[PDB]
């Protein structure tokens, strides 16, 4: 692709300061989490550091490209999704906090990076690469708490997921145009994240008409 046409730089203005603020958002959510869940407070804090060095990666990006990120768009595309985050962590509602953070937005980035990889200029896609790995660390901690506590976080999960699986759908669709300009096809995204969340939720425990009632959600908000 043309990395320096007007059309290119003028959709990376805001897909570079989605992931930019979504870094930012995460560094803050693991260190929440850290707060809420004392027995794995050192591990929620150096997800946090990674969070922090990724949000610096991408920064750098958008450096690279001679772009300009419009933070005010990225903030209003996060806002819905943040501010359910916040209301969760006043009420010390771990579960719905860890399924935001550790599972629906690790797998929507999984998706999504992995679909930029291949497309991104080279600068772009070696931090890229470095940041995915780490995004598999992410929902691995979430995954792993959740299914280990299984039994006491359903109820909520299922609350959570119905309430939030909504607003990245709508995220989605909203980032879809600004994607394709940089080569990556809403279809792969689409398939990809719903494979990816209906996974995480078969390994944590639910079964197949839970995945698809819980996939349903987010789904049928289009
Ligand atoms: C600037 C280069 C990155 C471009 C990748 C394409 C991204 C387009 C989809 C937008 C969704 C991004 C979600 C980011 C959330 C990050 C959360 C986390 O790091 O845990
Ligand atoms: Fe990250
Ligand atoms: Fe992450």
């Amino acid at each position: 692709l043309d990395f320096q046409s007007e059309s290119y730089k003028d959709a990376y203005s805001r897909i570079n300061a989605i992931v930019i603020e979504g870094e930012q958002e995460a560094f803050d959510n693991y260190n929440r989490l850290a707060e809420m869940l004392p027995d794995q407070r050192d591990e929620l804090h150096k997800l946090a550091k990674m969070e922090q060095r990724h949000m610096k990666g991408f920064m750098a990006c958008g450096k690279n490209l001679s772009v300009t990120p419009d933070m005010g768009f990225a903030q209003k595309f996060f806002e819905r999704l943040h501010e359910n985050f916040k209301a969760a962590a006043a009420e010390g509602k771990v579960v719905t906090c860890l399924l935001i953070q550790s599972l629906i937005i690790e797998c929507f980035a999984i998706a999504a990076y992995n679909i930029y990889i291949p497309v991104a200029d080279a600068f772009a896609r070696k931090i890229t690469e470095g940041v995915v790995r780490d995004e598999y660390l992410h929902r691995n901690f979430g995954e792993e708490w959740l299914k280990a506590n299984f039994d006491a976080s359903k109820a909520e999960l299922e609350e959570a997921n119905r309430q939030n699986l909504p607003l990245v759908w709508l995220m989605l669709n909203e980032v879809a145009d600004d994607a394709r300009e940089l080569g990556m096809e809403r279809e792969s995204l689409v398939e990809d994240f719903m494979i990816a969340y209906g996974e995480a939720l078969e390994n944590i425990g639910f079964t197949t008409r839970e995945i698809m009632r819980m996939s349903a959600y987010g789904l049928a908000a289009v």
